[PDB]
Formats: C-alpha cells, structure tokens, sequence
C-alpha cells in the first residue's frame, strides 16, 4: 500500500503556485532565522543526568535544605609579581581593593569573595592551606548569585572581563564556571569554523557535480534556509522544554549536510528530466513523484532512527533528538517546496551560466561480480578486528580533560589541583528525610553513621572513623529544615563508586527516615545505569522499525535481514575505530585531544546516527537494483544498473557530507570530535567498502533468492497505460449515441456509426456492430471492443501505405500509438504529408522531429492534442496523458471507423 497520487498532486500543485510557495517558505525560513539567532541565549548545559534517579532526588533535597554549593563556582589563583611573597602587605592591599571593586560593581552576580587573602592573620588550618608553603601562590573562592546552572554561568560571563584584569591580569581563573564557559564556548568556534571552511569547500564540490553556477547554488541556498528555519524551530522548542547547548551544532553538522544532499539529489533529477525531453511542468512533477519520494522516505528513515533516543531520560539526548528531527523534516520539505518552485520558475535557465561566468562504476562492479569471496571474506574479517577494540570501552562524565591539553582554563584547573590538593572533592552523600515532619535527632544521625561505617572504601584522612561522614555545610540559601540532615564522605578510589552506592542503598534506613544516596559520583553512575537499562529496548525498536521500513521499500524478506547485518557491522566497526582512537588514544597527538572514557549519552546518539546513515545509504542503493527486478532485468546486472545509476551521486553526496563533518573534527570539545569522526568513518565505509564491494558480493550469491515475496507482500504491478486510455482523452468516451462536430452519429471513442441523419439508421448500425439490441447505448467494455477493431483497421492501413510502414516498424510500442493517433485524427494521407518529420522519427532524432512537427498547421488548429502527441514522440512515454489538462469539448469521429 502506498500513495503517489499525493506526490503526483503536489508535483503538479507546486508548479502551479510556484510564486506563492517560494515567497511563503522563504519568509518563514528567514523569519525563523531571525527568530533563531537568539537560540544561543536560551540553551541549557543541564541534561546529562537522570532527573528521575535517586541521586538527583538527593541533590534537590540537599540544595533546598542546606543551600547549593557555591564554593566551586569560581576559584582564582593569585600570584605576586617580581618573585614577591604573598605576605607582601602592599600587594595584599592593592589586590584586596581590586577584588572589593569587582564585587561591588557586580553585586547582582557575585555573592562575594572568600579566601586566606581576606583574613591573613588566621589559625584556621583549611584557610591557611589556601596558600602554598613557599608563599608564592594563594587562591580565592568567588561564589556567584544564581538559582540554576545557566543563570550562574551567565553571571560569571558578566563579571569575567573585569575579574580577569585583577592583579595586572596575572590571575588564573578556574572551577566550574570558567570551565563551563569554555566548554559551551566551543559551540561558537565550531559554528564559525564551518562558515569559513566548510561552505567554500561545499560550493566547490557542488560546482564539480554540476558544471553550472545556478545548478550548484540551489542546493546551497536550500541548506541555508534549512539551518535558519531549524534554528527558529529549536528556539521555539526552547520556549517549552530545555534545549541543550549541544543541539545547536547538531543542526549544522547533520542538518546542513542532508539538506544540501537533498538539494543535490533533486536538482540532479530535474536536469535528467529536461534532458529526456520533458518540459518544465512535467519535469517538476516527475522529479517530485520519484526523487521527492526518495527524499521524504529518507527523512522517515532518519526520524525512525532518532526517535528511539527519546527512550532515554537525559534532556541532552532529547533536545538532540528534537534537533535532528526538525532539521531533516525541514530539509525534506524545503527540497520539494522552495527548491521545486525555484526550478519551476528557472526551467532550462538553471544551465545558462557556465563555469566561465564565475571566472567507470559498471566495470568495477563487474570485477566484483566474478569473485565474491575474493573481496567479501577478506572484508568480514577486517571489520570484526575493528569490533574488538570496541569490545573494551570505558565511560565517564564531563571533566576539564574534555578540553585540549593546552587549553588555558584546563591548565589553570590542573595547576590549582597541583598547588592546592584536597580542596576539589567528590563526596557521596547520605541524605536523610524524616517523613512525619519532625526534627532528626542526633541518635538517628549517629545511627546512620555507624551503618555508613559498615561499608569500606570511604576516606579517613586523620585516621578517626567517628569523625568520618561529617555533616554537609549549611549556608544562607538553605531552609535548614530540621527534618532533613545530610552526611558525606569521599571515596578513596572513584572506581568503587558504583558498588559502594549500591551498598549504601542496600543499607536499611532508621525506622522512619528515607535515605537517598547522592553526590557527583552517584549522579553519574545513576545516569549510566539508566542508559544501559534502556539500551536493549532502543536497539530492538531501532532494528525492527528500520527492517520494517525496508520490508516496504524492497519487497523482500531476505534483503532487509541482510541489510540489518550490514548496518550492525558498519556500526560495530566504526565504534571500534572510535574506541581505538579516543580510549586507546590513537590519533590523539595529531589531533590535540586527551585519551579518556567517552561520554555515556554520546553512545546512544552515535548508535542512532551511524545506524540511520548506514540504513539510508543502503535503501537508496538497493531499491534502484530492485527496479531492475521489476523491469524483468536479471539479477546480475540489476546489481550493476543500480550501482552505476547511483555511483556518481552517492560520492558527490557523501563528499559534501564528509566536508561538513570534517570541519567539526577540529573542535576543542572532545565529544564533538568523537561524533564528527564517527560520521566520517561510517560515511567513508558506507560509500566505499560497504557500497562498492560487500553489498554487490553478498547479493550475487544468494543470487535470485534476494527478492522473495510471500503472498501479497509484494506489490501487484500497476495497470500499464495503453492506446485505449490515450485516445479516450483525445477523442473521448461516450456510451450513448451522440452527434460529433459534423453532426454525424458517433459512439464509443470517435467511432462513426453512419453519416445518415436517421437516428434509427444509427441504432441499426450499433445493433449490428455490438451484436445485441443496444437502444443506442453500449457498455464501456463494448466501447473498447469497437475501438480495438478501429485500431486494427488503422494499423492494417498503415502497413499498407508505403510512406508510413517504414517509420511505423522503426517505432517502439508507445510511439507507434502516437502515430496511430495522428492517423485516427487526419488519416494516412494527412500523416504522410509530414515526410521530413517521419524521416526524423525513423532515425530516432526525437528532438528534431518534435520541433519540426510543432511547426505544422496540425499544431495550430489543435495545439492541445498535437502537443500531447508530439510530447509522446519526444519522450516515448505516456507522461503527457497520465497527467493532463482535462476536458475535450469538441468531439470528432476518427478515420478508420471499422464496420463488421
Ligand atoms: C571543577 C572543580 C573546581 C574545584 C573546586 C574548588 C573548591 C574550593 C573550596 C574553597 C572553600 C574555601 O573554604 C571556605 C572556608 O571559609 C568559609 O568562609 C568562612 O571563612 C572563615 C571561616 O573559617 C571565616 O572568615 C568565616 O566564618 C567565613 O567567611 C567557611 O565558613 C569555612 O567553613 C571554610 O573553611
Ligand atoms: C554544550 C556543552 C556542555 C558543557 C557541560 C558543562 C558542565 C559543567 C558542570 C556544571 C555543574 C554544576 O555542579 C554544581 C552542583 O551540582 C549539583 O547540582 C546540579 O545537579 C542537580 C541535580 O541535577 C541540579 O538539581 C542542580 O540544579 C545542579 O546545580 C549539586 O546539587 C549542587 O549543589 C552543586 O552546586
Ligand atoms: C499533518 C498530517 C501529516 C502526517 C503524515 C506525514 C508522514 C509522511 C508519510 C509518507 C511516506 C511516503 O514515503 C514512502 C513512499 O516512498 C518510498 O519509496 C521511495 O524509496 C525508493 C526510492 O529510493 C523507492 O521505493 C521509491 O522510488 C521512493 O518513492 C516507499 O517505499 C513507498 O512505499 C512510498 O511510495
Ligand atoms: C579529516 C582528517 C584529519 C586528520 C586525520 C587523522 C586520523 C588519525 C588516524 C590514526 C592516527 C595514526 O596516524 C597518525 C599518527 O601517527 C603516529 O601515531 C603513533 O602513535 C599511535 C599510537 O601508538 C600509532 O598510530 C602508532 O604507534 C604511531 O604511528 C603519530 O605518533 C601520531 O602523532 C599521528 O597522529
Ligand atoms: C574527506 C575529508 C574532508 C575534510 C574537510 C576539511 C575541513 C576544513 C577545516 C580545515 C581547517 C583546519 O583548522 C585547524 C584548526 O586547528 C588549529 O590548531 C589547533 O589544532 C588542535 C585543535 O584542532 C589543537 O592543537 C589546538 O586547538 C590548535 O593547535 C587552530 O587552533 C585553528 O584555528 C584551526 O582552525
Ligand atoms: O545523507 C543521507 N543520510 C544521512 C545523513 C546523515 C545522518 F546523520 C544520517 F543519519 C543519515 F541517515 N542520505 C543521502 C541523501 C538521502 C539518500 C539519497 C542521497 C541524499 C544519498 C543518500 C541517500
Ligand atoms: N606518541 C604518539 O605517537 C601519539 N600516539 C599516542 C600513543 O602512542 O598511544 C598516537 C597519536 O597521538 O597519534
Ligand atoms: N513536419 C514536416 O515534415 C514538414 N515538412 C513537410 C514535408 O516533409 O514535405 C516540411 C519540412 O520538413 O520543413
Ligand atoms: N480539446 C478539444 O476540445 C478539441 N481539440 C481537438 C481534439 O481533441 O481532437 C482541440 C485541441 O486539442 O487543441
């Protein structure tokens, strides 16, 4: 079951209203583009955790009662100039005043500054540790105003320009916000690196696919309107849900490439249509009915590959999922609206301006025909090697190591940790809430502590177990509700976390108190637990729905099961090279990144994206080889017909995508590099090794078993348009006796009954011809009967004429019908008058014949029918009749009215 009546309708409709269409959509895309530049101000950095987990619950309760921890917001290492010691009172007074200035100039953003520098005469050991022992360094804590991560980062980025000039500029800022500003700032550099490098490179790859400026520029314009509109959509989405920072580059990395690839593939088909002889209107419609459906289905495939990501609770993956969907749907819509309308207006003009104005696959597939196992077996091995570095991979949260090793903020963090060890902590929290609502007594606190001391592995600095699990600090932002108490202690090994959290939760609460285990390790481990929990379901939904969509596309059970195996191998192989690059560390030196575990949600994203890419490239390649089977062409070069037809397009499309992805591999954010490289690898793999070799090999051997259609699973083949339906349009179909334009009694399809004025003489003839008493009325079947006889009579007359027989034998079945049509209309003697045009048709000079025929009096007297017939001669298809300007008003009986 399918509907191309929808696409045939739109293909016609979009040409008709091409001005309204191109005006409206551009207005929205540029409108949304203007609305969508404010997106950078409404994105979030939160969404990496499971907000339904126990650790998040512990965090919200903790921040409510005790106040959120603001001590790690801004850490600032101060160092005296000229080898001076930090004890220098003049330098102390100067810097203290500088710091007090920044705070009073920004009281809306800064809570204040805390450190040894504020009270140099102190005996508090921890405060005395805020200075190094050689007295060359000292750091301060600068807590900021704000009630969520985004508002706090905004407050930092406001005070940063002045905070940086403190102590003559020699102040090193670190902590959460200087790192967050740097991490989120990577998005901006990646956007501009794409503008500068990717766009000109794409323009070049485009002007090498088409040898023409206008033709090359259109897919680029589509890509621009896509991004603009998509950013507007996402900005609108941000009005309802939180949209993560990382959703912005996804719109560019994935959205831009596919939009241009869509535009490339559609403009490419439009020129093909024009070349084969179709006029602009028919060319547009045929493009939409074919390549347009390929684009829409491609969009469906990608969406079906991305929706399973919604199974994960992380807002990071959700907003990214929304971003992918918005981008691809808009790209698919724009490619068959704005682009189609543009071509409809331009027409053959798309090739006007040349390159100067600015200023073989089938042989190789045949080489892999001859020896499947020569290539295939030796590839299945090469890929499963790649799957064993995949086998070993680790997972971790965001750290300063996500930035390059030479990043100034990362190093300032790493210098802080070296100069001032023990300040940066990751304690696990035991959050206690009494349900009935009354205060928590010290006995229950001491009770929980004893149970906390049951579990080994928690830090004990000064070797005293009853000073462990100290109460969490309280500040002025906490409600200090007595029914909630929090105790905490760090782990001695962080790798123990997952086990210890399960142990801390395995503990049994004091009667009447609920215990939530929190802390940054707990937040991270719970998030990882969530992903591995729902990953099997996603993979199933992913594999099933794509395989189901391939059932619909191929018309086979074998091929989808085969294709899913191909995807799972490109996926496993790619993720293996990825693990080999970013965990095992190969390529880190050249690329300036630090080998480390991967971000966990990136794994779901990279599975969906790689799988979708693999599936999309397969469906396009294979369904054209299916076409050979539909045509009756044998398997062996069915496989070759499809590979060659697509060959130059796929490379051009993949190259364009590779160029876009290749610009993001230089990002300073390491999880961006992981994603971008994952594309390049899977893309080059799918566009070379998979496409060129593995697929043709494997398909041959299950040689004709590839296609298999249990029952009605396969589609029945449509009624083929015939000469009956053709002249039913040009001469009409009447089931009751009427008078034609000469007042002669006619019936069926222009079938002259008699030139007699007597209706009963006419009824006599009809009764004769049909074989029954008709009362002047026949069925549709009987009309086709009369018509067939008339056709036979005309063909006999044609084969009898010395001027018509040669060209008639020369012609294909469709063009033969075009000639019989002319014979019906004006008779053999009339048609034989087109001596040169007939010669041109006989020599298959379709273009010259079509042009010459339109210069006849035949064309001037009956343009609509002539244009139809002439078009049929030009293209050799029924296209001019399957969709047409309805309504013949003037009925005239044809020659060769055959009587029995
Ligand atoms: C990416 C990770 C980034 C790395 C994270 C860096 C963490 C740095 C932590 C810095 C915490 C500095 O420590 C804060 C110390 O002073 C605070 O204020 C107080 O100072 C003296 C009290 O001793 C008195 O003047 C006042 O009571 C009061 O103002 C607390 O009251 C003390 O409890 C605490 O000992
Ligand atoms: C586009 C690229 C993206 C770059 C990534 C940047 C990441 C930088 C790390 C910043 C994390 C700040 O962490 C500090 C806070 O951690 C937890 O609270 C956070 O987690 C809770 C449960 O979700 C929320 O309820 C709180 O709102 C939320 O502040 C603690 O409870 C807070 O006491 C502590 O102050
Ligand atoms: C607001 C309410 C609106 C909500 C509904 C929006 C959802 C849109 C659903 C429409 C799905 C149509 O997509 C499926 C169509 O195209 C696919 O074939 C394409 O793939 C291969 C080319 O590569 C070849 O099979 C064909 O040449 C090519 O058309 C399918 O296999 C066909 O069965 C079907 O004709
Ligand atoms: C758009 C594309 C932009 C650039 C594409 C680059 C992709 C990187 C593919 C894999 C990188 C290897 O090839 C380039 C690398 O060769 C060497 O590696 C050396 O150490 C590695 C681990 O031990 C091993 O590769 C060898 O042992 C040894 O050759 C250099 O030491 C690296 O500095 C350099 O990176
Ligand atoms: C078939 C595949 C098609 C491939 C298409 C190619 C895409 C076009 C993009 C080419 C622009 C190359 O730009 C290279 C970028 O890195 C440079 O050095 C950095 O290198 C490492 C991080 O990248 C670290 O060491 C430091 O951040 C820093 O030294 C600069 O920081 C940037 O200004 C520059 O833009
Ligand atoms: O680029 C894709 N897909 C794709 C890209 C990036 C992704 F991140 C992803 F998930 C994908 F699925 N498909 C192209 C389009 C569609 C169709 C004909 C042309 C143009 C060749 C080929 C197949
Ligand atoms: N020493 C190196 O060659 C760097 N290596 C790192 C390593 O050997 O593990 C890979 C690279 O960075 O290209
Ligand atoms: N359509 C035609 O063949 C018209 N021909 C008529 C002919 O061949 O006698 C004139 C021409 O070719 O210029
Ligand atoms: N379409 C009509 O009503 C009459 N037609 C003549 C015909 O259909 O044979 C004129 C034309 O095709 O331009």
């Amino acid at each position: 079951f399918q509907s191309n009546a929808m696409f045939a309708w739109w293909g016609r409709t979009v040409y008709q209203f091409r001005y309204i269409v191109i005006g409206v959509m551009v207005a929205l895309c540029l409108g949304g583009g203007v609305y969508g530049i404010s997106l950078g101000n409404h994105v979030t950095q939160s969404g990496f955790y499971d907000e339904g987990s126990q650790s998040v619950a512990a965090s919200l309760i903790g921040d409510e009662v005790y106040g959120r921890d603001r001590t790690s917001h801004v850490v600032a290492i101060l160092t005296p100039p000229d080898d001076k010691k930090v004890t220098d009172k003049a330098w102390q007074k100067k810097v203290t005043e500088e710091l007090d200035q920044v705070v009073k100039d920004h009281e809306d953003q800064i809570v204040g500054w805390v450190g040894w520098l504020k009270a140099p005469d102190t005996t508090d050991p921890t405060v005395s540790a805020m200075k190094t022992q050689d007295l060359r360094h000292t750091f301060i804590s600068i807590p900021l105003q704000g009630d969520d991560d985004d508002e706090i980062l905004k407050n930092y980025q406001v005070v940063e320009p002045e905070l940086q000039q403190v102590n003559g500029g020699d102040i090193r800022l670190a902590g959460l916000n200087p790192l967050a500003s740097e991490l989120t700032g990577t998005i901006g550099e990646d956007q501009k690196r794409a503008e500068v490098a990717a766009i000109p490179l794409v323009a070049v790859v485009l002007f090498f696919v088409f040898g023409t400026v206008i033709a090359a520029a259109l897919p680029a314009i589509i890509g621009g309107l896509a991004i603009a509109g998509a950013l507007g959509i996402m900005r609108l989405v941000a009005e309802f849900t939180p949209v993560h920072f990382f959703a912005q580059p996804v719109v560019t990395l994935i959205g831009l490439g596919i939009a241009i690839d869509y535009g490339l593939f559609i403009v490419s088909r439009f020129r093909e249509e024009i070349a084969e002889g179709y006029d602009t209107e028919a060319a547009v419609r045929r493009t939409v009915m074919t390549s347009g459906r390929t684009v829409v289905f491609s969009a469906v495939i990608i969406v079906a590959s991305s929706v399973p990501l919604l199974l994960f609770p992380q807002g990071f993956l959700k907003s990214i999922t929304y971003a992918i969907i918005a981008s691809v749907m808009l790209a698919a819509i724009l490619s068959i609206t704005v682009l189609a309308a543009a071509l409809a207006i331009l027409g053959p003009r798309v090739d006007a301006l040349g390159v100067t104005t600015l200023l073989f696959w089938g042989r190789l597939v045949n080489v892999v025909m001859k020896r499947p196992i020569a290539f295939a077996a030796p590839i299945l091995v090469v890929m499963v090697l790649l799957i064993i570095p995949l086998g070993q991979l680790s997972l971790g949260g965001i750290s300063e190591k996500y930035l390059p090793p030479d990043n100034a903020v990362r190093q300032s963090q790493e210098q802080f940790d070296k100069l001032f060890p023990g300040f940066r902590t990751e304690p696990l929290t035991l959050v206690m809430k009494r349900e009935d609502g009354e205060p928590i007594t010290d006995a229950q606190i001491a009770d929980m502590r004893a149970k906390a001391l049951t579990v080994s592995g928690f830090t004990d600095p000064d070797n005293d177990p009853e000073k462990m699990w100290k109460e969490r600090p309280a500040n002025d932002s906490g409600s200090k509700d007595p029914s909630v108490r929090v105790i905490q202690n760090g782990l001695e090994n962080r790798n123990d976390a997952a086990k210890k959290i399960d142990e801390l939760r395995a503990l049994q609460p004091p009667h009447g108190i609920e215990v939530f285990v929190g802390g940054t390790p707990a937040l991270e481990q719970d998030s990882i637990h969530s992903l591995f929990d729902k990953l099997p379901l996603m993979a199933l939904i992913l594999i099933v729905t794509t395989t189901v969509l391939m059932f619909l596309a191929f018309g086979s059970v074998v091929l989808p099961i085969k294709a899913a195996l191909m995807s799972a191998l490109t996926l496993g192989s790619t993720m293996g090279i990825l693990t080999w690059m970013f965990v095992d560390g190969h390529g880190s030196g050249l690329m300036n990144y630090t080998p480390q575990p991967l971000m966990a949600p990136m794994i779901g994203l990279i599975i969906a994206v790689i799988w979708g890419l693999s599936t999309d490239y397969e469906v396009f390649l294979v369904s054209r080889m299916v076409e050979a089977r539909e045509r009756g062409m044998s398997t062996a070069e069915a496989i070759r017909i499809g590979t060659a037809t697509t060959g130059r397009l796929i490379t051009g499309a993949a190259l364009i995508l590779a160029v876009v992805a290749g610009a993001f591999v230089f990002s300073d954010l390491v999880m961006m590099k992981y994603l971008a490289f994952g594309l390049l690898i899977a893309l080059l793999l799918d566009a070379t090794i998979i496409r060129m070799f593995l697929v043709p090999a494997v398909m041959k051997l299950l040689g004709d078993d590839c296609w298999w259609a249990p029952r009605w699973m396969k589609r029945v083949q449509e009624k083929e348009f015939n000469i009956f339906e053709m002249l039913r349009i040009d001469e009409g179909l009447r089931l009751k006796i009427y008078k034609d334009t000469e007042g002669y009694y006619t019936i069926g399809i222009g079938h002259l009954l008699t030139k007699s004025p007597s209706l009963n003489a006419a009824k006599s003839e009809l009764d004769k011809a049909i074989g029954r008493n008709t009362n002047g009325v026949i069925t549709k079947d009987e009309a086709e009967k009369l018509f067939n006889q008339d056709v036979d009579a005309a063909v006999r007359g044609i084969l009898r004429n010395a001027k018509l027989k040669p060209v008639y034998d020369s012609l294909d079945a469709v063009r033969r019908a075009a000639l019989i049509n002319m014979v019906f209309q004006m008779g053999e003697t009339g048609v034989a008058g087109f001596t040169n045009s007939l010669r041109m048709l006989q020599q298959k000079r379709w273009d010259e014949a079509a042009v010459n025929l339109a210069k006849s009096r035949w064309y001037n007297q009956t343009p609509n029918r002539a244009k139809r017939v002439i078009t049929t001669f030009r293209t050799g298809t029924w296209d001019a009749y399957e969709f047409h300007l309805g309504g013949i008003k003037a009925f005239h009986h044809h020659h060769h009215h055959h009587h029995h």
